[PDB]
């Protein structure tokens, strides 16, 4: 079971062995209460286990897109927060730890992809997406590249695809509309089609992944690259001169990251609710308490509008923020998973040639919009099943049971 | 062990518990040698399993469609009867218990569909399916149909099907090539395209399956059925005055329905190989032999001349062993359940109209020909899980990787 009367929390080692433990101190210094900072072993998948007995620690810091699972099996205590601690942080955040209406994580850390540039090849980076074609056949005279980015995955393509009207699950007065997925939409399709446009004219490699990307960046190949603040160590090292900026814009609108915010959550089981609250309010997300913890791992860019306003004077950290508001809080709910499936799928095939851009976008809005996570891993388990298989395996089946068909084709390629 | 000096003999109950007996007591009579026959549970499952450890009976009576299986795992002694005693049974009956060109049991009874007909409601069934169109409209007039059969099940709809053409698997020599599949050519196209025709005409229904068919011939109300002997009793025990005579054909051709072998194999480690060749060739295979097993159960279309030439004095037997000859024998491979899944699918679409005749049997050639019965069982898996799902699941699905691509489509009907 949980002690009362002490404070026990789990974050990641990756955020601090002394910060947070630091402010524990000052909290402990004024109330006498003791608080304990642990760092067990993938502590995002020990905490529904041990929560779900009424175990586990008062306090959870992880990426609030484990929060919505978290949050669905009452694992997560309601916060109560007045509309003046609230006020004290930018609205949106809280948009990332509200779960069915109700607010069930304090937001810590925001997080989003920026464009990276090489200010040596490139001192005035491009404002638009429109004028990357131009600039990469003026690089390509002196053997350069203007853009080089992950490709195969949603989470960076997603930007630009959402720009002009593109979105994953409709979200309006802190609520998701499951039924109301934007994949398909004129938007979406004007996006992708731009994306697949960049890849024909040959500015762009549907090849090019996350890894190829990040060595043509670090090596001076490409002028830019579009990547997260994990990425920022490995150009450091590699000494390349490089700015963090405002990602481009398409159609005169900004590309639209997903957000993802570091975040609180009290542990539904916990005996020191009130402590908890005490703690995370009037101790952690306070200019005294978030510099304790910044001194020791950077946050990025924070919640907490007065010192974020105080990391922001880092250029890089204010373009994180910038591209973070511009954005969109990535989804908690169960769905994203059939939103990830369809797109990948989606945007490997329009870049592929397999699909045009309407085909694409049009299987992944239904796929997004009717496959649950369970219905995905069925599907996904028979592909595997026939791709691995090493003999001709080859499939034309349509069978029509209960009011529903189901078709199975599997051919070589062509 | 298999024990030496004495025959253990294992044929199902349904065979008779008397019959193979008495031949077993002629045997003893004759060679003080001891035949002792069994009936255990699922004999078929157990044979296989004992029989690879060196146990089980000195000789197994199955239908020949499990032997190929026996065979393969080398479970079954290669018989050795001389040209002599092979012409004293039907060619064909032969080309049943080969595997790798090598005779692995002997033939006793063959097993095929025929055409069942009232005599009080049809005293002159007709010679071709052409003209049963015509004859449905005349008896519909009376509140009667001409044909009800399983249309459900491709064991009964194959017969029309490959009349004009159509194979399951090629076969030379005991052998079956897996890769020459004869589900699509113009021939199988021409006759689903005349079963889907007679559904569209209302002259059957794309629901009747075998209940269904059974139902309408005993109570009179259908003038005509396809079936096999296992279902004569019930027909005499009802109202109807029935004659079984050769299945229609089809542009001048005949029906092609899948023959089964009823056979006796010597088990590999069996001791008593020259004892069990002896009570076959010279006891049982012989009008003697066969008459005290028939006296019990009736084996119907028997392999042995002599004595099916007695047998077909009755005209159900007669017609039961034209229409296994002018049929095809059931491939006894594992690629048959990939045969039956595509052809099952292909006959379903094509009567419901989801699927063109041709797309169907197209579909159904690549199915049979490319599906591993491990690929039938993934597919079948998710078909499953997804039809059951009470939630609207909808799929639009077209992934490529490794140079294979795969679709999913999930919709409403």
């Amino acid at each position: 079971k949980i002690e009362e009367g002490k404070l026990v929390i789990w974050i990641n080692g990756d955020k601090g062995y002394n910060g947070l433990a630091e402010v524990g101190k000052k909290f402990e210094k004024d109330t006498g209460i003791k608080v304990t900072v642990e760092h067990p072993d993938k502590l995002e998948e020990k905490f529904p286990q041990v929560a779900a007995t009424g175990d586990g620690p008062d306090i959870i810091f992880w990426a609030h897109d484990r929060f919505g699972g978290y949050a669905q099996s009452g694992l997560l205590a309601e916060i109560t927060p007045d509309k003046a601690f609230q006020d004290k942080l930018y609205p949106f955040t809280w948009d990332a730890v509200r779960y069915n209406g109700k607010l069930i994580a304090y937001p810590i850390a925001v997080e989003a992809l920026s464009l990276i540039y090489n200010k040596d090849l490139l001192p005035n980076p491009p404002k638009t997406w429109e004028e990357i074609p131009a600039l990469d056949k003026e690089l390509k005279a002196k053997g350069k590249s203007a853009l080089m980015f992950n490709l195969q995955e949603p989470y960076f393509t997603w930007p630009l695809i959402a720009a002009d009207g593109g979105y994953a699950f409709k979200y309006e007065n802190g609520k998701y509309d499951i039924k109301d997925v934007g994949v398909d939409n004129a938007g979406a399709k004007a996006g992708l089609t731009f994306l697949v446009d960049l890849i024909k004219n040959k500015h762009m490699n549907a090849d090019t992944d996350y890894s190829i990307a990040e060595a043509a960046f670090n090596k001076g190949e490409t002028a830019m690259t579009i990547n997260g603040p994990w990425a920022w160590s490995n150009i450091d090292t590699s000494k390349v001169n490089y700015g963090v900026t405002v990602l481009p814009t398409f159609k005169g609108q900004p590309s639209k990251p997903f957000v993802g915010v570091l975040s609180a959550g009290i542990n539904a089981a916990s005996p020191n609710k009130e402590l908890a609250k005490e703690f995370l309010e009037n101790y952690l997300l306070t200019d005294e308490g978030l510099e304790a913890v910044n001194k020791d791992k950077p946050l990025g860019a924070v919640a907490l509008k007065s010192y974020e306003e105080e990391l922001a004077k880092d250029p890089r950290i204010a373009a994180t923020m910038e591209n973070a508001d511009k954005g969109e809080i990535m989804p908690n709910i169960p769905q994203m998973s059939a939103f990830w499936y369809a797109v990948r799928t989606a945007v490997i095939n329009a870049a592929s040639g397999r699909q045009t851009v309407d085909e694409a976008l049009a299987a992944a809005q239904t796929n997004a919009a009717h496959m649950s996570a369970v219905v995905v891993d069925a599907v996904e388990h028979l592909v595997r099943g026939i791709v691995d298989n090493p003999d001709d395996v080859r499939v034309d089946l349509i069978t029509s049971r209960r009011g529903r068909t189901v078709e199975v084709h599997v051919h070589p390629d062509d």
